[PDB]
């Protein structure tokens, strides 16, 4: 039912990995894999809004952090 | 405070100053939001009080920083 | 520039070309506060003509290439 913003976030990632994961041969597919990126980004700043916690704010920038290292950290600049 | 480099560092000890009595509570992302968010009012005060973009290069550092030194061993 | 990846390419190319000149500097943070305040211009700008959202993956990957190359080990305070 989501009531902090650590369940928040999960709730988010969630969402963001049941989108990212059946997707791998497309990760660095820049133009793309933007449209899941934001809507996580989005996902996240809307629940900060909704505790009153600022955004950006340090769960949030951990959880990009964790997806530009599992997702984009490889792949090439120009495909 | 004659620059941006000694705004940063004022605005840093600030943050410092609430963070290190409560480094139990480094990892309580609510609580700790708080004085995070307080550090980047001050960076970006800063920043258009000395006519510079933000986010900016050494605002950046500073964010590296504490993500390096408060946040990075904490479970999500 | 026919796409996004090739508009963030003409971005950091330009960036490139200023930043170069200025090796000696680059860790006054005043100073180059302006060719990487142009680089996040260039980079939402495309953003926003290709309808993604910003920030995005690949404009964040240049971030931290730059961060990586320029800026990494430069004192935080000049002498
Ligand atoms: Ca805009
Ligand atoms: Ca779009």
């Amino acid at each position: 039912t989501v009531k902090n913003y650590e369940t928040a976030v999960q709730f988010c990632w969630n969402h963001y990995k049941d989108q990212m994961d059946p997707i791998e041969k497309d990760w660095c597919d820049w133009a793309m894999i933007s449209r899941p990126y934001s809507t996580l980004r989005d996902c996240l700043e809307h629940f900060a809004e909704l505790f009153d916690l600022g955004f950006p704010n340090p769960l949030a920038e951990r959880i990009i952090f964790e997806t530009h290292q599992i997702h984009f950290a490889n792949c090439s600049l120009v495909q």
